[PDB]
């Protein structure tokens, strides 16, 4: 009833939608990992009369649901998607997207370590983000290489009509009291990482992370600190 949809209010399975600003929401899906459940979210940004997604709902029945919940909710096709690394929570549901319609990205490295781990493999590939710093445009949004955090791969996504910033699995949620999966993580360069988001992007006016509920810019300090905590 219109606060942030959290783990145990999501059945595996179904996908719930959150309006974050004009034209732009994100989505949350739930799903089991190693005998537990995570919430983990993605975002929808109006592309006129189209849809840009970023990542999926973390499998392909709860990737089928999300597009069932944006058809019901919103009723604009989704024609583009970008999967932000390599993970299941970013990819798994690529191959349902490819087969409705989605044409589907993802930065070459991503595309190289989903191959590699057996994770479905995003279809075009995003060049002039190799580099950290980099920035590239792509339809209503920003895509920006930080540096190495949650994993090597990691974009965050800004949309500069509403200042949201979509900091994905390098940016954590104010509750978090670790760094969460850090299987693929750079603890070391994460923080460096951050302070890159932070001087881009001082204008965001809402962070929203890659699990969790969104807040402000404390958010990437908050991250920061977890980070630096875990790995000492
Ligand atoms: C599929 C993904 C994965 C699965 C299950 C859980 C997560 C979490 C996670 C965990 C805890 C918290 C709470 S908290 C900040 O308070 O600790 C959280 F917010 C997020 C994350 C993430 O942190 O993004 N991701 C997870 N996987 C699997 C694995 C693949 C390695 C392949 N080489 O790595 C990875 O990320
Ligand atoms: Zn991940
Ligand atoms: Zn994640």
């Amino acid at each position: 009833s219109g606060e942030y949809p959290t783990v145990n209010e999501i059945p595996v399975g179904e996908v719930r939608l959150y309006q974050i600003a004009d034209g732009v929401w994100s989505h949350i899906a739930t799903q089991s990992f190693d005998g537990a459940v995570y919430p983990s979210n993605g975002l929808i940004v109006r592309d006129g009369d189209e849809l840009l997604l970023i990542d999926t709902a973390w499998g392909a029945k709860n990737t089928a649901a999300l597009l069932a919940e944006i058809e019901k909710q919103i009723g604009l096709p989704v024609t583009r998607a970008v999967s932000t690394h390599f993970h299941d929570d970013r990819v798994g549901g690529v191959d349902v997207l490819r087969a409705a319609g989605v044409a589907t990205y993802a930065s070459p490295s991503t595309r190289r370590l989903a191959e590699a781990e057996g994770n479905e493999i995003p279809t075009h590939s995003l060049e002039g983000l190799s580099s950290s710093g980099d920035a590239v445009r792509f339809g209503p949004v920003e895509l920006f290489y930080p540096g190495a955090a949650h994993s090597t791969d990691n974009l965050v996504v800004y949309v500069p009509s509403a200042n949201v910033l979509y900091g994905g699995c390098a940016v954590h949620e104010l509750s978090s009291t670790s760094a969460g999966n850090v299987a693929d993580a750079d603890l070391a360069e994460w923080p460096t990482s951050v302070e890159r988001i932070q001087k881009h992007y001082p204008e965001a006016e809402v962070v929203i992370p890659g699990h969790g509920l969104p807040g402000g810019l404390d958010l990437l300090q908050h991250t920061a600190n977890v980070v630096k905590a875990h790995k000492n």
